[PDB]
């Protein structure tokens, strides 16, 4: 069965090249636009824009991971999310970035 | 403590990152060269090296990027502080 990654995003050009660059087999891939968890989900990558504030991922985790991309460098913001147990990339994020950001996510998980 | 390596010059950003890093719950050391992490300069990592690690960049390169994600390296850019290091550290130990 492929890993489900579900992007939480409104960039609908990233998810499509995205999810053409990931091999099927692997991965399923599909895309909303509020932040959730999927029963499914092994990953969710959400905007940093839609990303509550108050949310973290715990230590203990029993739910999907969240990888989190960011439009911009700001130190407290970037402490902020580390501490909240939340790792990132910050754009430029290329569908080729996304994709092995993905796989490499998935691979050590 | 787990044990951290900095492979990197960047002297100033290693003493105030140990500094930050409770030192009963982690041990910090230097190496010029390439632990339970490793923390390398991209400028000081091997480049036909996979990994077995968080790589520091000085800057944005899509190629680059690419090229160390699938070689199986997570990476940050500049600028990186001490405190940003201190929780990228804690948080890929955690």
């Amino acid at each position: 069965g492929p890993k489900h990654v579900l992007l939480v995003s409104e960039h609908w050009d990233l998810f499509f090249q995205t999810k053409e660059l990931l091999n099927p087999e692997e991965y399923r891939c599909t895309i909303g636009q509020q932040y959730k968890q999927e029963l499914s989900a092994d990953l969710v990558v959400c905007e940093y824009s839609l990303l509550p504030r108050e949310i973290r991922s715990p230590k203990s985790l029993e739910g999907s991971f969240v990888l989190v991309l960011l439009d911009f460098f700001d130190e407290e913001t970037s402490v902020d999310l580390l501490d909240r147990g939340f790792w990132y990339l910050i754009r430029p994020i290329t569908p080729r970035i996304l994709k092995s950001a993905i796989s490499l996510f998935l691979s050590q998980h």
